[PDB]
């Protein structure tokens, strides 16, 4: 059950591209915007 | 009622920011509206 | 309470580097992949 990280002011989702670059996109269906958040411990 | 959150680097103290042009960087300006995030389930 | 933000599609963790740049990495040992999540208010 992944989560999305959305900029509240711009509507953009955080994306990590395969090449390691990070940017924003408004395509909610892009699988590269899905995250798992877990404790470091 | 909304519940915006901030995402802060433990190493550098910088908050994640998405800029209108789609670029992503970090800032220590806690008042920058661009550092506010909504986290929600994809489902 | 530090957390990791991992892309499900590529296995990369979000990172803010010493110089402030944001990228993805699979280096689990880099302390730069640790984040704190807090309420804006």
């Amino acid at each position: 059950h992944p989560v999305l990280l959305k900029s509240t002011e711009t509507g953009q989702y955080l994306r990590i591209n395969p090449d390691g670059t990070v940017d924003g996109t408004r395509d909610r269906s892009d699988p590269h915007i899905q995250f798992q958040i877990s404790p470091e411990g």
